[PDB]
């Protein structure tokens, strides 16, 4: 048999809309993403979608076709049981142009990526530049990239394109990541796939002993009708542990918390709860480290988490100190061009009394500008960040034409 054991890695699934991201997780792991009604009705990617998978290898079998999802060889010709590996798990993100700050929000949690590029479309369009882009500036460069859609074009549009891609990523810093056609609609070429992310996006290095963090991109009220009341239970907390670790029964903290009033002020009131139980998909653990979408079971009124109220915040232990700021330093750089534009233009420098968009951790938050110098900016917030550790990424986005745009990137300071 292969143990029960939680994910240890988070793979990044990104690209252009429609370019094939959700089909191909369902083709490597069997689960459809989207959940949502609007999700299901326009056939598109709106929230962070995940799912997991165990991964192993049939050691008396050859390569690709050794690499299987399911504790099973007979599929290449043996009766052996295959080697365990590991139990991956994918963040899979919406590639529409104007869910850009959720592919940024789901990229926090990403310890590799696929980038999925359609065969069958013109390269390179929009959001494969612009997640392209967005994986650089938050630092997951462990990338694959995949050649999508290779059903539907002839084996020379293929390699032409293949050639663009190569030609695309010279001179950059994923010059040397591999390509890899598929087809995720007909699942043709698959046990490739899986054997390079095994070569690709290798397991990192966690920190078990820092403070524990975990950011928050999904809570739920898990109480279903028709469930007598000793099932019932309280709200659940979703996101990955980016650091230490947390287990059941420990005292915790969700920040920065409740918007309430104090002082004829807003305020936010940190969230004080303890763990009563810990999930990676359908089972329950004692303890969750790094890797994995972990959901995180509270006493806390499912009022307070239902419909992911508490997107963007991070769950800490309860005596940690975690600076909580309305008001934010950067150290920043722009972008010469907005990638994500359909003609990329050129960026205009920050000026005082702009409105911008940041992408901290998980979070997404609105701000003024009040100071801008060379290299600095600050930022008066509409909602508090928690920021956890100095020298944290931030993206930074304008609205351009309609549109929220990524041109810049920096580090909060504090
Ligand atoms: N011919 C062909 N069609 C494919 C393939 N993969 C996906 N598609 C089709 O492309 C369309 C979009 O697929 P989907 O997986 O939803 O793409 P997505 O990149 O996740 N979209 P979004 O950016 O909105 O999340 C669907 O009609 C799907 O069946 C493929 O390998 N070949
Ligand atoms: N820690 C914890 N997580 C739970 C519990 N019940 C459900 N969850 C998690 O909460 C999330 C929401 O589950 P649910 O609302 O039941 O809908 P669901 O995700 O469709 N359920 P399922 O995936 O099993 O069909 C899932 O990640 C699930 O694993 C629980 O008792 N404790
Ligand atoms: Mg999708």
């Amino acid at each position: 048999a292969w143990p029960k054991v939680q994910p240890e890695v988070n793979i990044g699934v990104v690209g252009h809309v429609d370019h094939g991201k959700t089909t191909l997780v369902q083709a490597i792991t069997g689960i459809w993403t989207s959940k949502h009604s609007e999700e299901l009705k326009r056939g598109m990617t709106i929230k962070l979608g995940y799912a997991e998978t165990n991964i192993g290898v049939c050691e008396s079998c050859k390569k690709p076709e050794a690499y299987v999802t399911e504790p099973s060889c007979k599929s290449c010709g043996s009766d052996d049981e295959p080697k365990f590996l590991r139990r991956i798990s994918f963040i899979d993100a919406p590639g529409h142009e104007v869910l850009m700050a959720t592919m940024l929000s789901g990229a926090a949690l990403m310890d590799g990526a696929i980038l999925v590029v359609a065969a069958n479309e013109p390269f390179p369009q929009p959001q494969t530049r612009e997640h392209f882009v967005a994986l650089g500036i938050i630092g997951v460069k462990n990338l694959i990239i995949v050649q999508n859609k290779v059903d539907v074009v002839s084996k020379e549009e293929a390699l032409s394109q293949y050639r663009q891609i190569k030609q695309f990523t010279k001179g950059t810093w994923a010059e040397n990541v591999p390509i890899i056609p598929v087809s995720a609609l007909h699942k043709i070429n698959i046990d490739s796939l899986i054997e390079g992310i095994e070569e690709y996006i290798k397991t990192p290095y966690r920190d078990l002993s820092q403070k524990p963090v975990m950011l928050v991109i999904r809570s739920f009220d898990v109480n279903k009708p028709g469930t007598q009341f000793n099932e019932l239970k309280g709200g659940v907390i979703g996101g990955s542990i980016i650091q230490g670790l947390f287990k059941v029964d420990q005292e915790i903290k969700v920040l920065p918390g409740l918007r309430v009033e104090k002082q004829g002020k807003v305020s936010y009131e940190p969230i004080f709860t303890k763990i009563s139980s810990i999930r990676f998909g359908d089972e329950e653990f004692k303890e969750a480290k790094p890797g994995g979408l972990v959901a995180i079971g509270t006493y806390l009124d499912p009022s307070l988490t239902k419909a992911d109220n508490l997107l963007g915040s991070i769950i800490t232990l309860a005596d940690a100190e975690v600076p909580v700021l309305w008001n934010i330093r950067i150290k920043y750089n722009l972008l010469e061009r907005v990638v994500g534009a359909k003609e990329m233009l050129k960026v205009d420098p920050i000026r005082a009394k702009e409105t911008l968009m940041l992408s901290v951790g998980s979070s997404t938050t609105l701000g003024i500008v009040t100071s801008v110098k060379k290299d600095e900016i600050e930022v008066e917030l509409r909602r508090p960040v928690a920021v956890w550790s100095n020298n944290i990424r931030t993206v930074i986005s304008r609205q351009i034409a309609g549109r929220w745009r990524m041109i810049g990137w920096g580090l909060v300071e504090i």
